[PDB]
């Protein structure tokens, strides 16, 4: 009754051209649970032969934002291997960030004030987005720096634009979501001397047997002539439109299946990616009261951005590794509980994993903008559902 009413609803929302197609996976520790399905077309773009390619487990999709978690997995195995200590100065492998000054802001003459960071950075601060670090175009000095042209001289110290911009604030100081995992996979890259994309395979899609997951897409023609298309639905009359626009923040490709079997070795506690004990931790909200309290008054003030997607817009939560934590239930019993983690990705990629529960669940559209209400409702419904055939059954 409730899943059938949701797969109702996806159907009808594909019918009606309102969303391109999404992937609803759904698993549980036991086994009991294994929900896999498959909606509409990938592409909204006609093909060839004026068909539409469906969306289906095996499709490479842009992950965005969910790249975060593999990068998180990549940097606590180094820590787990003993090549990184937590809550170890950066400064050996990452002297560059650890060079940075921070803005303070800029001068009557324009010019920027700059100074000194105080204080260390720990890769905590990097997995927990409290080094001190934005992202040029969520921060407002950072906004003002690139605008009237301030990272011209990078150039000239082969610094990469990525990560060229100073700090915004001390480590520690403040919760803002900034390039602290984009940093992490390079710490990754720097203590195996191994690239991301060769880390990648090695440490995260060998062990749990993964193909449809990749940082260099176009060097696999074999996964690129089956990828999704990115969709984006316009500001004007809600139609849908095509769109063609070694980073660890973002640069990911995977298939929906090839993503749930990372989050299913997560929840069942296998051992395969990271030691269990090494998840706990991930798990636990690593925000100190103050930061806390920051973050919620932020995350609340800010449904602009909504960092939470289907989430309730106000609630108790703290972030931890690889993710933003629980604080509460959700909706009690009914749906998803304290201490579940759980992140998106920029084309309305959702995904958590409910410990108390014993639920991991991924939503896979491509389909931007983020927060798009079609999908965040959907998607509301689909965890909803199951919780609701778990529970019950």
């Amino acid at each position: 009754d409730p899943v059938v009413l949701m797969e109702t609803a996806f159907r009808k929302a594909v019918e009606s051209s309102q969303i391109p197609g999404a992937v609803l996976m759904a698993r549980d520790a036991s086994g009991r649970l294994n929900y896999t399905r498959c909606f509409g077309a990938r592409t909204v773009r006609r093909d060839e032969n004026n068909q539409l390619p469906p969306l289906q487990v095996d499709t490479p999709c842009r992950l965005a934002s969910a790249t975060k978690l593999l990068t998180t997995i990549m940097a606590l195995q180094c820590m787990e291997r003993g090549l990184v200590r937590l809550d170890e100065t950066v400064d050996r492998l990452l002297p560059d960030l650890c060079a940075m000054p921070v803005l303070e802001g800029f001068d009557d003459a324009g010019n920027p004030r700059l100074r000194e960071r105080r204080g260390k950075i720990t890769l905590r601060h990097l997995l927990t987005h409290t080094s001190g670090l934005s992202y040029v175009f969520l921060h407002p000095l950072l906004r003002e720096y690139v605008a009237q042209g301030h990272l011209q001289g990078a150039e000239k110290f082969g610094i990469q634009n990525r990560f060229a911009p100073p700090l915004v604030n001390d480590p520690g100081a403040e919760w803002i979501y900034g390039a602290g995992i984009d940093w992490a996979g390079k710490l990754v890259e720097r203590a195996t001397g191994l690239d991301l994309e060769q880390y990648l395979q090695e440490n995260i899609c060998a062990p749990l047997g993964i193909t449809d997951m990749t940082f260099k897409l176009q060097q696999r023609p074999d996964m690129l002539a089956r990828r999704a298309d990115m969709t984006h639905r316009n500001s004007s009359d809600g139609k849908l439109r095509y769109d063609d626009t070694c980073f660890g923040g973002q640069g990911v490709f995977s298939s929906p299946g090839s993503y749930m079997k990372v989050l299913h070795s997560l929840l069942k506690r296998d051992g395969l990616l990271l030691q269990p004990g090494t998840v706990d931790l991930m798990f636990q909200p690593a925000l100190e009261p103050r930061l806390e309290e920051q973050m919620n008054q932020h995350m609340d003030a800010s449904p602009h951005i909504n960092y939470g997607g289907p989430m309730p817009m106000v609630m108790r939560r703290s972030f931890g590794l690889g993710g933003i934590i629980a604080l509460e239930d959700l909706d009690g019993e009914n749906w998803r509980r304290k201490g579940s983690m759980t992140f998106g990705g920029g084309p309305n990629i959702i995904w958590q994993i409910d410990p108390k529960a014993g639920l991991c669940t991924l939503v896979f559209f491509q389909l931007e903008p983020w927060s798009d209400p079609v999908c965040r409702d959907l998607t509301r419904t689909f965890e909803k559902a199951i919780y609701a055939q778990y529970q019950q059954g």
